């Protein structure tokens, strides 16, 4: 029957009834603001601060494609005025879009196929469809791609690594700002410890995949352009300096609700929901990926401008973004994941009219030999990166939403899921969370993940407690393990060892 076990969600913790009252919005060393804080009101699109364009172009900010400094071989000319030139003309056919991008990209003009782009115009869009996507779509994201230097005044810093810092920024900054990734006008960005962000790989080759990426995107594209989204976004790079010693921690476990049915973005609304981030954050959402980050990057695009201004995440990092607004559903996962339709977010907005929506890119590693995963240094790596992504400093617990989480590094990355799981579950108590974990139709690990925590819970054992017992495992099953698997499974060891004593 039991479709879950464990503490029930409904006695979860979760924004925005869980929430501190925030503090005032303002701007400061540590946090960029590029709206005009004192007219931010419910309801109204923000109005950018400050009201005129202001330039930097260096390498701690965002290199604008409307900087006066962005220039093009002719004698040198504004490639922005080139910009302008290319997209200002009537697309009937996807060659005249094509061309008007290499029009400001000419160096690409060979490196680039949009195969993708082509199919999906002439070979799966219905006519009426097609004809919609050129008459009104298109020229309604050119508009809002050129509208950028009296959208996003502000210059944006890059969240580089080591920095702790926030940008808060309008869903309508966003809009500008992705609209120009899409047209590809991001300078600088083609030719490396920054992700992509021009979506010129969305455009190549001919995957199943990308026509169901392009409807997603299209579905918040039409959105956003129709009527300007109204809320703000905060994206914020954490780094940590010191993590807790494992072994001595002294801290209980804390609860678990686990299920093998429901999503992380719909039945963890409100919780801090985990992406299964690539180091380089959105992964493949605008290339070939199309798994747990890239879906989510799709249906909650706001995500993707991450990918504009945060460097590549170090073991000690992650990003936490705050306010990003769900505009389609889909169906499937991978190879089968279809868009269904446009999403109505029906999520309340904070009193920085962010939607209640916190997501936090942590990256797992890769384990190309299974039996890595379980050296102590491998396990801390994880522990202290989940912790890192789970941790609120200058937070009360009762203030904290659960964690909502899955199979974290599993799959791609050669993760083990009841290792995984148990890593979370020790992350998540040390900072003072309860933990949702959804184990998308697999009911044994959700009856083994549960087994084992009513278990541990029962007996008492701390953080450290548990931390050592993987330490045991460690040295006594895997270090001289003569196979590619050890003797004796982990939850199993565990069991034993406990019951031993
Ligand atoms: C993290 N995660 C999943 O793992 C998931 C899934 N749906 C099926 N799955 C299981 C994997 C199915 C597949 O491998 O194609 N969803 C929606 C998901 O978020």
């Amino acid at each position: 029957d039991k479709k879950w076990l464990g503490t029930p969600i409904e006695e979860m913790r979760r924004m925005p009834r869980c929430g501190i009252r925030l503090p005032l919005l303002r701007p400061s060393a540590n946090h960029t603001v590029t709206i005009r804080v004192d007219l931010l009101r419910a309801g109204e699109v923000p109005k950018p601060f400050p009201t005129h364009y202001k330039d930097l172009w260096d390498n701690k900010h965002v290199k604008m494609p409307c900087s006066e400094q962005n220039l093009y071989p002719v004698t040198a000319g504004s490639r922005w005025e080139l910009i302008q030139t290319a997209l200002l003309n009537k697309f009937t056919r996807p060659q005249n879009l094509k061309d008007a991008i290499l029009k400001y990209n000419v160096a690409y003009s060979k490196k680039w196929d949009f195969t993708a782009l082509i199919d999906f115009w002439d070979k799966v869009l219905e006519e009426a469809e097609a004809q919609h996507l050129y008459q009104s779509i298109l020229p309604d994201m050119v508009k809002i791609a050129l509208c950028l230097p009296n959208i996003c005044t502000q210059p944006i810093p890059l969240l580089a690594a080591a920095m702790n810092h926030s940008i808060t920024m309008s869903q309508e900054q966003i809009a500008s700002l992705l609209a120009n990734a899409f047209f590809c006008t991001f300078p600088r960005r083609n030719a490396s410890s920054y992700p992509d962000i021009n979506f010129n790989r969305l455009f190549e080759g001919r995957s199943s995949r990308k026509p169901e990426k392009l409807k997603t995107l299209f579905c918040y594209f039409r959105r956003v352009t129709a009527a300007a989204p109204t809320g703000l976004v905060t994206f914020t790079r954490q780094s940590l300096e010191d993590f807790p010693e494992w072994e001595r921690c002294e801290k209980p476990l804390t609860r678990l609700h686990v299920t093998y049915e429901g999503t992380i973005e719909e039945n963890g609304q409100g919780m801090l929901q985990v992406d299964f981030a690539n180091r380089f954050v959105g992964g493949g959402v605008t290339s070939a990926g199309l798994v747990q980050e890239e879906i989510r990057f799709l249906i909650n695009p706001e995500l993707i401008i991450s990918r504009l201004f945060t460097e590549v995440l170090d073991h000690n990092e992650c990003l936490i973004i705050t306010g990003t607004e769900q505009y389609s559903e889909y169906t499937g996962y991978a190879e089968t994941y279809r868009w269904s339709r446009s999403h109505e977010d029906g999520s309340e907005r904070d009193d920085w009219q962010r939607r209640c929506t916190e997501i936090v890119a942590i990256d797992a590693l890769h384990f190309r030999r299974y039996l890595d995963q379980f050296v102590p240094e491998k396990m801390r790596r994880e522990l202290n990166k989940a912790y890192c992504g789970f941790l609120r400093p200058g937070v009360s617990s009762e203030n904290l939403s659960a964690v909502a989480t899955g199979n974290w590094g599993c799959g791609a990355f050669g993760g083990d899921a009841r290792l995984k799981a148990l890593i979370q579950i020790l992350a998540a108590a040390a900072a003072e969370r309860d933990v949702v974990y959804f184990t998308f139709g697999d009911s044994e690990l959700m009856r083994d993940i549960y087994s084992m925590h009513i278990f541990l819970t029962e007996r008492k054992l701390t953080v450290g407690d548990v931390y050592k017992l993987l330490l045991r495992y460690y040295n006594e099953e895997c270090r001289n393990c003569s196979t590619p698997g050890p003797d004796i499974k982990l939850y199993p060891f565990i069991y034993h060892a406990v019951e031993s004593c």
